[PDB]
């Protein structure tokens, strides 16, 4: 894995944290997420935050189409709760996660270490049903926000490649499943 590449990669993660920083909002083309995605980069080096081949392997039940699937949903549903913090106004009840919700129990719950990833956004403090960021803390850590979102939305990027059956290492990573 070449020096070139390596540097190609973190340009991309940082320029992109930037972006999400600067609009949550906007859409990424392949095209920018390319020097993350068609990287020869190993797994542990391409995320940081999230341990995305844990995400997988532990929600690796029965058929990779539909376990992929369903690890796509929860990432959908986590990468918005990223955009939103990161949002130039956030959604009211920003500042907390209630578990007993329907949306909730079919989405991120349907997968192991969905409320994790929610505590790596800041929702870090345990409440009766669900997670919240502590009292004292005014703000989200919008580094730390972005640069979570971006892996989520890298990693629901790459399982979607696989369902689309066009990943870069689609072989290599079919033959690992």
């Amino acid at each position: 894995p070449g020096e070139e590449e390596e540097r190609a990669f973190l340009v991309a993660r940082e320029e992109l944290a930037s972006a999400l920083r600067r609009d949550s909002g906007q859409a990424f083309s392949l095209e920018q997420l390319r020097p993350l995605l068609a990287s020869s980069l190993p797994l542990a080096a391409r995320y940081l935050q999230l341990d995305a081949a844990r995400l997988v392997r532990c929600n690796a039940h029965g058929e990779p189409r539909n376990y992929l699937n369903t690890l796509s949903t929860a990432l959908n549903i986590l990468e918005k709760y990223g955009r939103n913090l990161l949002s130039p106004q956030r959604p009211r009840y920003w500042r907390g996660v209630k578990f007993n919700n329907p949306v909730f129990r079919s989405t991120v719950d349907a997968v192991q270490g969905g409320r994790d990833v929610l505590r790596l956004y800041g929702y870090t403090e345990e409440q009766p049903d669900g997670l919240s960021f502590p009292e004292g803390q005014e703000e989200p850590d919008e580094h730390q926000v972005a640069t979570v979102t971006l892996e989520v939305l890298l990693l629901r990027t790459e399982l979607s490649l696989l369902l689309q059956n066009t990943h870069p290492r689609q072989q290599a990573l079919e033959q690992l499943l």
